[PDB]
């Protein structure tokens, strides 16, 4: 039972070749990368659970008519994500951030960057923002059931505990194949 036959099963067929786009576009082979495709996996399908369950109306009132809170930048070409960056940065009147986000919440008129550890939520949250500063807000999970999040108006309960049960869900699927051995190495 191998890391390619378990993102297979568990995964949906948009994420994975998202996924393995963004490999091929860093010149990295998925079949000798197993660890490097699950954590791409994962970090997709978070985006796209968020992008998912949160939506909004003309007034910006939040429902999970209706148009997506989210827009999913992570998981198409780097050439076309700067472009949409910089042409949803360009319409709501911010800038544009140096670094290429995961999301943008048309709520907040903010970039976001998504990030997965499997250690603890809040070293990984100083981490990031060491890096990015005040330029995007930050959500960060991990596969223990915390997370640590930028600021308040981001993702809501039921978010948050939707995103923490997925990731709970796949470490319980890779345990139970003896994968969860191959991320942690
Ligand atoms: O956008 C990302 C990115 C993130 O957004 C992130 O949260 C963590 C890590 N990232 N990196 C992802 C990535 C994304 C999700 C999970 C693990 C990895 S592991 C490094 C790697 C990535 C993509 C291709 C590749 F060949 C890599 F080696 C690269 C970091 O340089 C900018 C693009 N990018
Ligand atoms: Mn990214
Ligand atoms: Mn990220």
């Amino acid at each position: 039972m191998a890391m390619d036959t378990f993102i297979t099963r568990n995964f949906q067929t948009t994420i994975i070749q998202k996924a393995k786009n963004t490999m091929a576009e860093f010149s990295e082979d998925p079949e000798l990368q197993p660890a490097m495709l699950f954590n791409i996996c994962v970090h997709l399908e978070v985006c796209y659970v968020i992008s998912d369950m949160n939506f909004l109306d003309e007034e910006g009132k939040s429902y999970t008519n209706l148009r997506p809170q989210y827009e999913v930048i992570e998981g198409m070409p780097r050439t076309i994500a700067w472009m949409v960056q910089r042409s949803l940065a360009q319409e709501h009147g911010i800038e544009t951030p140096k670094y290429l986000a995961d999301l943008f919440d048309y709520k907040t008129k903010r970039f976001i960057e998504v990030g997965i550890t499997k250690g603890l939520a809040d070293d990984y949250f100083w981490k990031k923002k060491e890096k990015l500063g005040n330029s995007m807000e930050l959500m960060i999970f991990s596969y223990n059931q915390d997370y640590s999040l930028s600021n308040e108006s981001s993702l809501d309960e039921e978010g948050k505990g939707r995103v923490l049960s997925r990731l709970t869900e796949l470490q319980a699927e890779l345990s139970l194949k003896n994968l969860w051995q191959v991320l942690i190495g």
